[PDB]
């Protein structure tokens, strides 16, 4: 794995300088006797990607009380907030692929949706599509804010698009 | 506005170095007697954002032969390809807001969907949501590729999520 004290420090610096200004040399200048090394920046951002979810993605895993709508909705809501908790959250996540630990739990997501009446390809599609929508929505929210140096709510807009998405999936539950 | 020879040169350099390596000083080192200036990088990326669409967003505007499904579908397909034509296309677009010229044509999109049976808030939601989904989908495609230094198709995956999206909107045409 890799130490928490180090990850916390990188997250906090990320809030200061965003992804573009975040480097491992600057990470060390923040910290200065337990050893750490990242294979490269991308590796740092993969770790932060994972950390963001560990800390905030709270209806990631299913629960007896869930039904399919309530899980995907909550799941999307919860993903989104993990992305929004940190500067450049969405950008960082892009192109990441869920890990070995994230795989076991990501297999639970499926075996629930199949349980509930979706086909295999439909279930992958429900997760990806929600995923693509969310990253998209957050990216636009985060950049619009981030770029302001040069109407009714990004939460509404998200919440709506997600409502539409859940309907079109219901057409094959 | 701002000169085409200059924009072409910036697009071509963008393909070489992505957004992170693109700066106005490097743009000039590419060119070196007609004058140009960008207020800042963000302004450069706003112009490139617009150029990408001017060049490739081909079922942006409606047409008598369109119906609503075929327009939103095509529209999304066409947007997406504009984003994919250039490195970091999606990232660049994030946070941009369609211009004065893009406004007149963006008003045509609506007055078509309202024409076809969507309410006002539904029509905004259809465009945004497709928009958020697309930027999301492309961002993940572009980064996954971009980051490779450290199953069945991103076109399928997009095409599917877009299919689901169009269904959930049909629930209020
Ligand atoms: C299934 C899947 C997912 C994600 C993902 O990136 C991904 C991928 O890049 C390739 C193949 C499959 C997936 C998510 O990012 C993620 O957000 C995620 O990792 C995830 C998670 N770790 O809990 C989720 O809950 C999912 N939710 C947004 C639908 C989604 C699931
Ligand atoms: C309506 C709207 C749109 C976009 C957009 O960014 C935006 C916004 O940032 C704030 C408020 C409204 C909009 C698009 O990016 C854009 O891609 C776009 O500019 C656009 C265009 N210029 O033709 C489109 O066709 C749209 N399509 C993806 C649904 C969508 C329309
Ligand atoms: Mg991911
Ligand atoms: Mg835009």
């Amino acid at each position: 794995l890799q130490p928490n004290t180090v990850i916390r420090a990188a997250l906090d610096l990320l809030n200061e300088v965003g992804v573009d200004g975040l480097t491992t040399r600057k990470l060390a200048e923040r910290l200065g006797a337990l050893y750490w090394h990242f294979r490269n920046k991308r590796a740092l951002l993969d770790a932060l990607a994972e950390a963001m979810l560990a800390e905030n993605h709270s209806t990631s895993v299913p629960r007896a009380d869930d039904d399919w709508r309530s899980f995907l909705t909550g799941n999307a809501r919860s993903f989104r907030q993990a992305l929004l908790a940190y500067r450049d959250g969405a950008r960082i996540h892009a192109g990441t692929r869920p890990g070995a630990p994230q795989m076991e739990t990501a297999d639970a997501q499926l075996r629930f949706l199949c349980e509930a009446g979706f086909s295999a390809g439909d279930a992958v599609n429900a997760l990806m599509t929600i995923s693509y929508f969310t990253v998209g929505a957050v990216l636009e929210e985060q950049a619009g804010d981030s770029e302001s140096g040069e109407e009714a709510g990004p939460d509404a807009a998200f919440e709506q698009g997600l409502a539409v998405i859940v309907d079109g999936l219901a057409k094959r539950r």
